[PDB]
């Protein structure tokens, strides 16, 4: 049942993995993990293999360690990074202490492409209709990704794109600039819409220092909130912040984005409205006129149900490690 592994050491960190995955070569590294490109000897093709850092050092981390293997077994489409395979090198779950993810190798994220070429209207096209039509899939789960940037957008050569982790600063929600704790899923369709800007002027939309910073760069563009937005402002320390500023107007879009296609500019005036009620969706967005060449109803599909209700839990060391080891034994691998 088991396979063999084999142990090398990488970096300053250890790999010991299955013998099918050969020829592993680091690709970055960081907080989270890091990250080696192999190949795979069962299927021929260039995968991802991930090695946690830390999984089940702390509450936080042993929470977080079963939150993305859930996650990642959950996600099943194309637009959406999913998981190949997950292995562990322990036989039991006492030695049980380390995880490896292994997923699709992408040659490159949004951020490597952006800057290395202007992308044109045909380009800026694809590469947002895919971000959406990924999105649909994931807010379709209750799922908010909340972190959408450049470098959590990895495409490959043929321009096909995938959404990974679902300054950090510059895309963020306003909302959660200000600290509301009841924002929904469009706090990601404000994040596409600074994404899709980046990709049509080259240049980051809002590209703030600091909180405070971020949002006079938002409030400049698209104007201080009007009395119905204000009216759905509880924290009354946010108002005395908001209501004190110099009063901004609604600046025109076509004339910021000037140059730019018209279709576009409507889609980013619909994408960043302050107010996160008169945002658009992601379903929404999909039937605009700018993707008219992409759109197509009956092939934009909706996850399964996921369940969610492990997040509201308080648990120990050895259960969240133990429910991660139980979803490592039952991953059934995707169809080749
Ligand atoms: C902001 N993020 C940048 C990229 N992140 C990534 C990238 C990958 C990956 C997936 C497929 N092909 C290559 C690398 C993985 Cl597996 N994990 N985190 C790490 C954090
Ligand atoms: F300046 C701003 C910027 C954003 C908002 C906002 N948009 N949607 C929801 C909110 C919001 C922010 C803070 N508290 C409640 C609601 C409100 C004022
Ligand atoms: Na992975």
């Amino acid at each position: 049942e088991r396979p063999t592994f084999y142990r090398q050491e990488l970096n300053k960190t250890i790999w010991e993995v299955p013998e099918r995955y050969q020829n592993l070569s680091p690709v970055g590294s960081g907080a989270y993990g890091s990250v080696c490109a192999a190949f795979d000897t069962k299927t021929g093709l260039r995968v991802a293999v991930k090695k946690l850092s830390r999984p089940f050092q702390s509450i936080i981390h042993a929470k977080r360690t079963y939150r993305e293997l859930r996650l990642l077994k959950h996600m099943k489409h194309e637009n959406v990074i999913g998981l190949l395979d997950v292995f562990t090198p322990a036989r039991s779950l006492e030695e049980f202490n380390d995880v490896y993810l292994v997923t699709h190798l992408m040659g490159a994220d949004l951020n490597n492409i952006v800057k290395c070429q202007k992308l044109t209207d045909d380009h800026v096209q694809f590469l947002i209709y895919q971000i959406l039509r990924g999105l649909k899939y994931i807010h379709s789960a209750d799922i908010i990704h909340r972190d959408l940037k450049p470098s959590n957008l990895a495409v490959n050569e043929d321009c096909e794109l995938k959404i990974l982790d679902f300054a950090t600063r510059w895309y963020r929600a306003p909302e959660i600039m200000l600290n509301w704790m009841h924002y929904n899923q469009t706090v990601d369709i404000w994040s596409v819409g600074c994404i899709m800007a980046e990709l049509l002027t080259g240049r980051t939309l809002f590209p703030g220092t600091d909180h405070i910073d971020q949002l006079k760069l938002i409030l400049r563009l698209v104007g201080t909130p009007g009395a119905e937005l204000l009216k759905k402002i509880s924290s009354e320390s946010a108002r005395n912040y908001i209501q004190s500023l110099t009063q901004m107007p609604k600046m025109n879009f076509a004339n910021v984005f000037i140059g730019a296609n018209p279709l576009a500019v409507d889609l980013l005036e619909k994408m960043l409205v302050l107010d996160s009620d008169k945002r658009i969706t992601a379903a929404q967005a999909l039937a605009h006129a700018y993707f008219a060449q992409y759109h197509d109803p009956d092939d934009e599909p909706v996850a399964d149900p996921y369940d969610q209700s492990f997040e509201s839990r308080d648990l120990l060391i050895d259960e969240w490690k133990s429910l991660t080891y139980d979803e490592v034994i039952s991953f059934v691998p995707p169809p080749l």
